[PDB]
């Protein structure tokens, strides 16, 4: 199988970091039998809330509040209810982690960084938003420590930042699952036999099928769905 | 070789031989089979309306309930008779197409996952299929599920719509050739003859062994199931 | 195996199957999808198709426009037009698009060479020629070689969404699904549009979602700008 089709083909050498990311992706796919599941979510309440408070948030705190912070929080709370999803396959046993440490993807133009928000369940939305802008700030300056990259127990990727509608991600070995949060799209939907216009978002979950099946994955996805759909001005506190 | 623990208070749950077998099966299937995936949208409005018209008097007479799933199993079984290439097994030297249409169905209880088989499902009526569903699901909760029920499967159908899923990619039950996930039935605005209609739409999601099958056969097969489901009404469909 | 049927696997059919297996083992696949408004494309193709077939002798399909849109986007994103080679990534100078033209029993994947330098007419011509060569068993070895990206017309089988296996050692495969009329929202109004999903599988050793997304956005913008006055066939 030839790897070249012209004399003018460009060869790009691969540094130690990039090669390690690639080896990680290969190991993950080889070791984990992935299955995938998708759920539609009404994010209108979240959109309305975020846009109501975003401007005064940036005035008061100095960093912006993204939709992502709310999604991290909703995932964190659902993981408290479902520890089987916060787990690791280890041959003859499944290890359920006591910490909810959410790996988030923040990619550069060249490569992909996956820092970890430790104990995400114990942080507020403001706290998560602070940490996101800090980690993105450190990824842009190349000042990202190994302590920032370690101890992740679950991964959430904001693929909607890249305009995707549906995606299937590779699980961050040795974790059990990865959730992709897709684009928020205005759609005509049906509510009580009427046609409404709502801000819909797909949640796309890849699972380690040795650990989990559709039943548990579905119950988990429903829990995140319910957490997102309950977001309004009265029900959700930023701190 | 990476760390598997992140706290002293991490809980270790031992894996029994049954769950360990299921897990080894999932790994073998993924290693051995190059999966590719296809999806079609299906108007299940006729099926919903017909089922809801007859479900009440069915449970009164038969003693067991008629679900949406029974209709799908019947629609799949007929389409497997149309396309035996889907009802097959890779054997390196040759491909074996099976004459018997035996459909493995996924029934999960909590964490553990069972796959009992409905033998010769093309020859059974919707009534007969419904009977065997309630029988096998009854024995799955009781744990009185025999080995003979687990064996002989040539195709797998999973009712992922029970878990509220809208789209799914399943792992093929090796050494079978394909698996179908029947998703949730969802009311959707839809275009019929340039008009906006409210229909009961369902996704059918198929994983294929790409050593055996391509998009052409898979597309034809999915179209056959689609046509089988979309023709369901009071006049076209007999339960017995 | 009582009334079972046995179909033997010849050397060609076995080679395809081995190639599928190797690809899935060597390449860690990830997948991404965007929806695109193909109304402008549909309207333009239908307005011009009949006078095209009369003048040229071969038909103009939707697929020719999609090849062109992908090829133009690959000029901006050479990282997708690439190959994993151990310690190096090789970006290819030629945009040679492998297309699936399955005729009858099995699957044929010939290659439209330098597709970025051909017109929509030229691409339509080449699809016709390659389909004719596949039907007549006349595909040369040169026709099968040199592919740098693959596009599959899964819409022809009525697929709405799809995940394809990458043609190793390429970096990515794009599946173009069915064009379906859909109720859609445009400036808070309900419109009816011709929507098509573009489904992309990538080698995650080479590419991530950020690059894949930008690429899909470029194809989206290329397709959605096709109109009655914008694009020329020649
Ligand atoms: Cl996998
Ligand atoms: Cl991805
Ligand atoms: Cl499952
Ligand atoms: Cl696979
Ligand atoms: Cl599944
Ligand atoms: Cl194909
Ligand atoms: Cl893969
Ligand atoms: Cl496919
Ligand atoms: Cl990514």
């Amino acid at each position: 199988p030839p790897v070249r089709s012209a004399a003018g083909d460009k060869e790009i050498p691969i540094n130690g970091v990039r090669k390690a990311i690639a080896k990680h992706m290969s190991v993950s796919k080889q070791e984990i039998p992935h299955a995938w599941m998708m759920v539609e979510v009404d994010a209108t309440g979240l959109v309305r809330y975020r846009n109501a408070v975003k401007d005064s948030f940036k005035k008061e705190e100095g960093y912006s509040l993204t939709y992502f912070a709310f999604f991290i929080k909703a995932v964190a709370q659902a993981l408290k209810e479902f520890p089987q999803l916060n787990s690791t396959w280890a041959g003859d046993k499944i290890i359920e982690h006591a910490n909810i440490n959410i790996s988030i993807a923040i990619a550069a133009g060249d490569l992909l960084y996956v820092p970890v928000i430790k104990n995400a369940d114990e942080k507020s939305i403001k706290g998560i938003a602070r940490e996101i802008s800090e980690l993105a700030g450190k990824a842009r300056n190349g000042k990202l420590s190994q302590a920032d990259m370690e101890g992740g127990t679950f991964t959430v990727n904001s693929t909607g930042s890249f305009g995707s509608v549906q995606s299937m991600g590779i699980i961050n070995h040795p974790q059990a699952a990865i959730l992709q949060v897709e684009s928020i799209v205005k759609r005509p939907v049906i509510i009580d036999d009427m046609i409404a216009v709502r801000d819909m978002v797909n949640l796309c979950l890849s699972i380690d099928h040795r650990i989990l099946d559709g039943l548990l994955a579905g119950k988990f996805l429903q829990a995140i769905k319910a957490n997102v759909e309950k977001i309004s001005k009265e029900n959700t506190a930023l701190y």
